């Protein structure tokens, strides 16, 4: 929810909850 580039993670600009990461 906090964007930061996802991690690194390509997969986040398609959603997916983050994968359980509140962070995104
Ligand atoms: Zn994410």
């Amino acid at each position: 929810k906090l964007x930061x580039a996802h991690x690194x993670q390509e997969a986040x600009k398609l959603x997916x909850a983050h994968x359980x990461q509140e962070a995104x």
